[PDB]
């Protein structure tokens, strides 16, 4: 029986799904390609119904699957991973394999020139800079500026507030527009609302600030696999471990950018990543 590989329909799903596919093929596990099948609900329905076997899911998404969206545990990367793994095994006999360290969550990215000049690496650094009178204009969605769990939470935890003249507020939630604003200094923008592994970040010369006090839930991608399929191919676990360990934030940003900015096929990007790191030939 072929192992059915899938993913969510977004760019990163295509990248991670093709990475899984290629690792399996290189290690002589035959596959069926159902990559980029649909949105999260469609892919969840498919794996629980046994229509797909393995795909990349994010730790923090388990908060929504298991009716725990309001639980603070998801903001702790290790706790979130363990809770996702335990619940999906107990409820669904789905096995979570080793995660990537990349946190693909709501974030603030700064222009690299501003970050370098002011030695800003973390949101704590950013709060100190803003509170002290540092020059900032942040491009963000109305939802990000106003929803309790977003900018307001960052402001409270990191000790800063943003004035109206320090914000470019857009109606929609697409980070394409906010990334571009900061990249181009539109209306003096030097910061953008992003998700951590957004492909646009790499070529736009922005850098994601670390959420060092853990305000946002953590979304680490990991391959997850139906137990019965893993039992048939038990080496899948160890084969994917070093591969996902190498997928740090900047590496994933770059791979995503190759697809969504460079126009490369995800299959090609995945194979190049594996060959470069000794996981394929
Ligand atoms: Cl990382």
């Amino acid at each position: 029986a072929q192992v059915v590989v899938s993913s969510k329909i977004d760019t990163e799903g295509g990248v991670l799904g093709n990475i899984i596919l290629a690792v399996l093929n290189q290690n002589k596990i035959e596959t069926t390609d159902r990559i980029q099948l649909g949105a999260t609900p469609v892919v969840r329905k498919a794996i629980t119904a046994g229509e797909i076997d393995i795909y990349p899911e994010y730790t923090g998404n388990a908060a929504f699957f298991f009716s725990k969206a309001d639980d603070p545990l998801w903001k702790d990367a290790a706790k979130g991973y363990e809770e996702a793994k335990t619940l999906d095994y107990d409820a669904n006999k789905i096995v979570w394999l080793a995660p990537s360290p990349a946190n693909n969550t709501w974030a603030i990215a700064l222009r690299k020139d501003v970050a370098d000049k002011n030695n800003l690496k973390t949101l704590s650094d950013f709060g100190k800079y803003v509170a002290g009178g540092g020059t900032v204009v942040l491009a963000a969605s109305s939802e990000f500026v106003n929803s309790a769990a977003a900018l307001p939470a960052f402001q409270t935890t990191y000790g800063f507030t943003m004035k109206p003249d320090q914000l470019i507020t857009l109606s929609g939630g697409d980070t394409a527009a906010t990334i571009a604003a900061a990249a181009n200094q539109t209306n003096n923008a030097n910061a953008a609302m992003v998700y951590g592994t957004d492909g646009g970040i790499a070529p736009s010369g922005l850098v994601v600030l670390e959420d060092d006090k853990h305000v946002q839930p953590v979304y680490q991608p990991a391959p997850i696999i139906r137990e019965e399929v893993l039992k048939k191919h038990p080496n899948i676990e160890e084969l994917l471990k070093p591969v996902f360990e190498k997928l740090d934030l900047a590496t994933l940003q770059d791979l995503n950018a190759r697809v969504q900015v460079g126009g490369e096929q995800a299959k090609t990007v995945a194979m190049d990543f594996l060959t470069k790191n000794g996981f394929a030939k």
